[PDB]
């Protein structure tokens, strides 16, 4: 995240810091996720693509800080990891960017709810919000652009909604930005998601209640002038989601 401030997980309970584990035994931070029943982490495609192995991967619920067992966090391994089986990655655009994590505990336990370790709603059919709204995004993606390294603090901020038709403008996205594709930014282009935030959750308040809108999935540069946010449409993948959780 670009700006915004620094956050707990108190503030974003359904968040889930996704990792790997690498043959020697060292973790690395992948991406972001978030919790929308109690077995069950949606995320995006592009972050286990390449290394498409369940048991490499360390799912925490409850967890502020990217190395610190923050008191009362959940600690799960990946029972299915569900790919989208139409994914695929141009230049920018990344298409069909969701996966799905069955969770579980060494116990065999999916997450318990608590303080910290909340589930997030999803959105209704044909109803996003519109233009202009603003949503929250979260999570422990580079801090600047030129970056290597990820804050050890959670963050999140706040972005606008930006509309099909002008986001496929020619200095926006042009015809790469879908009708399945979510754009969002700050009118200022100060604050923004950006690498490592990936997989992570758009929430929305929409009719009073807080919806995962979207989950992060690709964008040129981060905070760059006429270059959104792309997130992935959740509402556009419910009849995929209902199918894959049952
Ligand atoms: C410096 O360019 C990037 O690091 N871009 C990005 C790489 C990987 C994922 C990204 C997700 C969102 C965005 C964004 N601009 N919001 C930018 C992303």
């Amino acid at each position: 995240i670009i700006g915004g401030e620094f956050t707990t997980i108190e503030n974003q309970p359904w968040f889930a810091a996704i990792y790997r584990r690498h043959r020697g035994g060292s973790v690395t931070y992948v991406c972001g996720g978030s919790l929308i029943s109690p077995c069950w982490v949606i995320s995006a495609t592009h972050c286990f693509i390449d290394y498409p192995k369940k048991e490499d991967y360390i799912v925490y619920l409850g967890r502020s800080r990217l190395n610190s067992n923050t008191q009362g966090e959940m600690k799960f391994e990946v029972e299915n990891l569900i790919l989208h089986k139409d994914y695929s990655a141009d230049t920018l655009a990344h298409h069909n960017d969701i996966a799905l994590l069955k969770i579980r505990s060494k116990e065999g336990r999916c997450a318990q709810p608590s303080r910290t370790i909340q589930t997030i709603a999803l959105p209704s059919m044909y109803n996003d919000p519109q233009f202009g709204t603003s949503c929250e995004i979260t999570g422990f993606g580079k801090e600047q652009s030129t970056d290597y390294l990820y804050p050890e603090q959670l963050k999140m901020t706040v972005v606008k909604l930006i509309s099909h038709r002008e986001c496929q403008q020619p200095h926006y996205y042009g015809s790469e930005v879908t009708t399945k594709m979510l754009c969002a930014a700050d009118p200022q282009w100060k604050t923004d998601s950006c690498q490592g935030d990936s997989g992570g959750p758009l929430v929305c308040s929409l009719q009073g209640r807080m919806t995962l809108t979207g989950i992060v999935s690709w964008g040129r540069g981060c905070a760059l002038k006429d270059k959104p946010g792309v997130y992935t449409r959740v509402s556009h993948f419910l009849p995929w989601i209902r199918s894959h959780t049952k």
